[PDB]
């Protein structure tokens, strides 16, 4: 059933995630010392000046000068020309803090959790492809193998499909585009050449690799000083690249800076938990589960299957496998998911689903 | 097949809202002396402070203190204690500005585009709800009626759906959230009230309305000096409220602050544009319309059709009906839809999808 | 010998002065909890936006948003319309935080110090009138005699004199001019009176006051939402009220968000000291004394004692008064001074000099 | 009658000063295209950042965006790590800016006006010795000579004198404090003999050097990346080095910004006119004119003549020769210092007096 899709990624420098970051930065720093802190913070930044924002309630000394540089300087941005130097960039701080199971749902909402088995990670080839596009020169640029690589990139998949009695499988990348920003002793030819065999070809499965797929490697030329100032960065303005890449449904609800007792962050990891247990329980190949929430009740108020008629149990079967292996509940997800932990960070850049490494992508036994 | 959904819109005064007004009243003020003007710009907004950004390539002489001062007056920021006033506020400009049909798309894009029969605008009941909604507290806030109205509102609207061999019908309005600003001279029990007898009743159709649906007015108490201040505001934050609601797709691009050069802008409304045309064509009852684009090529690289299972004619003569009576390319879009006029700012609020005064929302006649 | 002087001085919310407060409120926050904090910080203000920058090596915590957001209300921002509210400004801190007798002198310096007998404090009638003009209506506005002022205000005083035999005696007030910022309800009429009647015939001495001094009482009309935009305030910048309205000498230095280790503020108060006890000691009339440092050096590089003609004695006979009764060494001085004391910030608002709540205002004894 | 005195001068990159000057290149960029446009502005700079704020009344069409970064770039601020790059820094607008000889003297004022012979300048040698000490390394670091230069400077000299039955004659520098910015590689050994041999050495006459006189040169060591910083700068912070480096008196007014219509800039400038004017005319060795208005009259309330005894003539005999050759009157002053004439970014570094290309150092005839 030949359709195509296009998902995209961004670099840690990127200005939006660089926002992103320092504000899940601050969340951790926060984590560590008072599990229970409160936070609702933002950063807003535009070349080497940082503004974090933000209400929260917590009891833990901190340094935001310190966790604000120190995540600066993580992100790859120590010296001058790369638009950014966690030593030299003005971190104003506009932040207020205060001191002091069955809990229920703050905000009425609707989470959408999604899975598919065209990978291994249970997520759309397209996205996964984009993250892991930069995910490569984030190590080449932090091995020493690439030196000329810079922070901030750009990522975009295109990837043809087929649909199969129930759904989706990708056939082959039909095109990949990558900018990212470099060193000025680097020939254009010497970048686009890299891309291809070291970052591409090293990381894109043969299989769908041709003699046709269309390469954009820098197409607008050269990225130098183009440090982040991408006029203003912000928080919460890369709502698709930190989920499914437009592949399933998003509410709206951005993650970064909110801490777990938000169902826009929670509830959204649950439901992709739910998502990727279901596939991996052989229960479908493709799922679409919604939860939603009604303000003031802790038990979802309704949560949705949408197996692409690719399951063989029947949505209200699956409904009865998800509510005899799930409580749901704002508390028992925290609980359940450990998100009282400071992992928030490396969340905060690459996406949120697809990386083993974070609770809510071990999928759950699943008595059925 | 019963399920439930939820959707959210905001008003003119909800900060991120305000800064895609402004950017947009940015991008207005180019067009109507220079409807080449090349526009790229964002807002970052404060509590009476409010930045601009950006880089316009533009030969228009033009008074931004002027346009951003105008546009925070028209959302109603003219005292103190609402949070703002455009004649008190600090407008920093940060702004550069520059001076000089087979086009061809720039950057790989996939734009979405999404119709429904189930309400006269061809749009998910449960946004069209959300927005009129706010819609209707801002004609009360400005013809005198509720003069305790200040401009910054939040709406959410859950309603009950069951499927239809086909797809989508609503049966009733679940449950309504809505808190707006206001002034002190007020009480919690009279906003209450006239939200539900005033706004609410005056908006949503009979049909809908039930002894059981639930009600939940100016939840958190009062919000009175709250204003746009939401710890801060931002351009770009609000894109599912801006199109469907969490109910097509959505690959991530926001429109506020970019021209009509951006397939991110004209191609989504493109998109809309051929959806809305189909269903009320007759010739299905939901679609999801997918463009992609190719960087450098002109003319779309793959259009899909979904309709779910609702059309009689079957994607794939669907789509030859699309490719001979549309020509989605760039250049013909901005040419066909009256792009570079100055219609941006009405756009960014209350959402791009729905309203038929826009261009896209008149449907083509379409020959099949 | 005939001559008129003017001197001026500026109320509390003057936004230059705000700063001056802030920046010392945040010096004085550090020496409660260690008299060795090294303090080197600036405030920059612009309505309803308060940026706090400065490197200070301390050990105390301190709560920035506590200490400017106090210091604003103290001033008297509370409200709205006033052009300021402590609780919903803007506080940006951007301040860098570090931890960890015979010291001698950091930079090459020259600080002066005057004294006049024509007042009791020793201070020029001009600027002495000027401050005490803005501290009564202070009072008035903080008591409730005067509701209707607001706390930015601006006084000149304007003396004709009379040399003698020696130098400087006042005559009489030539003219007055006073603008005080003030709530909307309130006739300039009954303004113009109340200044005359309660705030100058209430603190200028009959003996000056005459049928033809000249008053000019908000001189431009009304000065309501005046509050501290002034076109962004600034610390610093106020160096002539601070010490003597144009009548020693000064070499530039700035007193305020600067610890007790700079000369510049330090020196500058011991030579006012000896300047005081001369003229008390009845010594000479009318004194201008010069001390210099060299970098490196303790023990003064050279003062110098400029009575007008007015002392029996003879400079380099008074210079032995002070070689035997002063020890200008900068750590002797911050040790008889007691200058790890935080009184700085009542020294950030009308007038560093002349209020003998301080310490280099005690006049020492000197043996002669 | 020995005494020692220290002035001081910085450089056009010290912050204060890169502000001063933006002030100023903003106020010249609206004379050239209306003489008679009303500005008052001010700016504020950190790290590149810059804040541009005022109100200013003018018919010129304006790009501040250019007018603040080629200041910038005439400094010399083009790369990275000198701590600006006018390419790359944030320049904030935040100015508003409005369209539409018996005049009268705004604001009550008293302006100072000094002028002594022991220099062809009629400037105190202190003074005139630090502003052409930072004028050689600015003309070096132009140049080429001396690459390593970069634009942030502070001078300080301090020269021993000895009375003269009238007064003031330098007998030797003392001691010379330089620190400038500079470029990694260069030594402080190499740093420091530079500013010996070929800045000292080839500004001060040799006359005013000794086997003793102290230098100081690069004494916190190094200053790399030290540029405009200094925590911030500002506009109108910088009044003694502008003028007379402590020599004459002071009111407290600064320049920078404020056009030809405010008496604090005029009127001072008139006065060091008659100053200069009248030691030129050999009617003493040292004066300090003190010249009184009054608001709203046009004709000065009161000048006021102070030789140390160093005329023939007599005071009130040289204030004849001053109301016969003087019309100190505002608007006359500004239309015979041709005032409306866009110098005023020349006049705002290496201070305002002494320089000969500058209407007001043109002494008048005089006819006694
Ligand atoms: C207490 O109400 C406050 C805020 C509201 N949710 C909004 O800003 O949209
Ligand atoms: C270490 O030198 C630094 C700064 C120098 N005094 C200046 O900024 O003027
Ligand atoms: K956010
Ligand atoms: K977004
Ligand atoms: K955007
Ligand atoms: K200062
Ligand atoms: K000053
Ligand atoms: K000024
Ligand atoms: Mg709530
Ligand atoms: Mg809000
Ligand atoms: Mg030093
Ligand atoms: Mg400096």
């Amino acid at each position: 059933g030949a359709f195509m899709f296009t998902s995209e990624s961004v670099g840690e420098g990127h200005p939006d995630k660089i926002c992103d970051q320092i504000s899940d930065a601050v969340l951790d720093a926060h984590l560590k010392q008072d599990p229970n802190a409160k936070v609702a913070c933002e950063t807003v930044c535009k070349t080497g000046m940082v503004l974090l924002c933000g209400e929260i309630t917590s009891m833990a000394m901190i340094d935001y000068q310190r966790v604000v540089r120190d995540t600066i300087k993580h992100i790859g941005y120590d010296d001058s020309a790369k638009g950014f130097d966690f030593k030299t960039c003005n971190v104003l701080v506009a932040l207020e803090q205060q001191s002091p199971e069955d809990v229920g749902a703050g905000d009425q909402g609707l989470m959408f959790g999604y899975a598919t088995d065209e990978t291994e990670e249970c997520m759309p080839l397209t996205i996964v492809l984009a993250h892991k596009l930069n995910t490569r020169m984030a190590d080449l640029r932090r091995s020493g193998v690439l030196p000329w690589l810079r922070p901030d990139s750009k990522t975009q998949v295109t990837v043809q499909y087929v649909q199969d009695n129930g759904a989706v499988i990708p056939v082959r990348v039909h095109t990949i585009v990558i900018s990212v920003q470099h060193n000025e002793d680097i020939t254009l030819e010497a970048m686009r050449e890299a891309l291809k065999e070291q970052v591409i070809k090293a990381v894109v499965p043969a299989k769908y690799l041709d003699e046709d797929t269309i390469y954009h490697l820098q197409p607008s030329g050269r990225f130098v000083i183009g440090g982040p100032q991408g006029d203003a960065g912000v928080t919460g303005r890369k709502i698709i690249v930190d989920t499914y890449g437009g592949w399933g449904a998003h509410g709206g609800g951005a993650f970064s800076g909110k801490d777990y007792t938000k169902v826009d962050r929670s509830a959204a990891y649950a439901a992709r938990w739910v998502a990727k247990s279901l596939v991996k329980a052989g229960l479908c190949r493709r799922v679409l589960v919604q939860v939603s929430y009604a303000i003031g009740v802790a038990e979802p108020l309704s949560i949705s299957i949408f197996t692409y008629g690719t399951s063989k149990k029947t949505e209200r079967e699956l409904l009865e496998v998800v509510n005899k292996n799930f409580d749901l509940r704002p508390g028992v997800i925290v609980r359940d998911l450990d998100l009282k932990k400071p992992i928030y960070q490396k969340t905060a850049c690459y996406g949120h689903f697809g990386r083993s490494e974070f609770p809510w992508e071990v999928p759950k036994k699943l008595v059925f």
